[PDB]
């Protein structure tokens, strides 16, 4: 797809699975050079590799990470991507602790909900849905990145796993490895807390078992500080133990919207 004359690497900018994520330049004749995101690299790692490039060419959508390329014919194999200046969400929101306001966080949200609507709808099932996975840039426009563990989904339609975030993970998907679109809206809900709280660790220094058993005891993490409780009560039926009775997707941004039409609700904290 894309020749490496035309690629230039620069400083690396995150670990990945199969090698390392680098900022670059992509410099096509006929177009100007524009800042481009580079993924580097077993035999069946290199099928699995470009099957994430493979999923990505599939998509478009503004909140999904958008396919430059490949460096096919080439060595080393790279993929190309979009770059988001400002890198991964929860970072971001760490590093700026405070310097955001409840509608541009909503905003934030917003977009994510969107493009995992947009997920659902396309019937695929991330399973990695974090605040980490999600990436930012300069205009502070969120997309869903990382689909490695992402897999296409009538009747109840489940994807049943044989490397699995625990505490972003639905009970039934850790219990039972049983992986939908209403797991995928419990990660979300974790995504909000983690929004809302500019970037905290769900669930603090609790190790992973000590998580697995605040959710049998029915805990489910508070509203962050200065919080709005519609946001907190969207959280919450995300967090819902019955998959069943978790709100989808196109539900999650429609409530979204609704606080975006009245920001009155949103001032309404506990």
């Amino acid at each position: 797809e894309i020749d490496v004359s035309y690629v230039k690497i620069e400083e690396v900018i995150g670990a990945g699975e199969f090698g390392e994520v680098c900022r670059g330049r992509l410099k096509a004749p006929g177009k100007k050079e524009s800042c481009v995101a580079i993924k580097t690299l077993t035999e069946r790692q290199r099928r699995e590799f470009l099957s994430e490039a493979s999923i990505m060419g599939q998509f478009e959508h503004p909140n999904i990470i958008r396919l430059e390329g490949v460096v096919t014919n080439s060595m080393p194999v790279m993929i190309l991507t979009e770059f988001m200046e400002n890198g991964a969400l929860d970072s971001f929101l760490r590093l700026n602790d405070g310097q955001f306001t409840v509608i541009q966080l909503v905003g934030m949200l917003r977009g994510i909900a969107s493009g995992m609507r947009y997920l659902a709808e396309m019937s695929y099932v991330h399973r990695d849905l974090a605040a980490r996975n999600i990436l930012v840039n300069s205009n502070l426009v969120c997309k869903v990145s990382d689909f490695g563990l992402s897999r296409f989904l009538s009747s109840d339609p489940t994807y049943t796993s044989s490397k699995i975030p625990i505490r972003w993970t639905a009970p039934e998907a850790i219990a039972f490895r049983k992986f939908t679109s209403a797991s995928d809206a419990w990660s979300y809900g974790i995504v909000m807390w983690e929004v809302m709280s500019f970037g905290e660790r769900p669930y603090w220094d609790m190790s992973n078992q000590d998580v697995i058993n605040a959710i049998e005891q029915d805990y489910r993490l508070p509203p962050p500080p200065d919080c709005p409780t519609s946001l907190h009560q969207l959280m919450l039926d995300c967090w819902q133990k019955d998959r069943n009775a978790r709100p989808r997707f196109p539900q999650v941004v429609s409530a979204l919207d609704k606080m975006i039409r009245n920001p009155a609700s949103l001032k309404i904290v506990a």
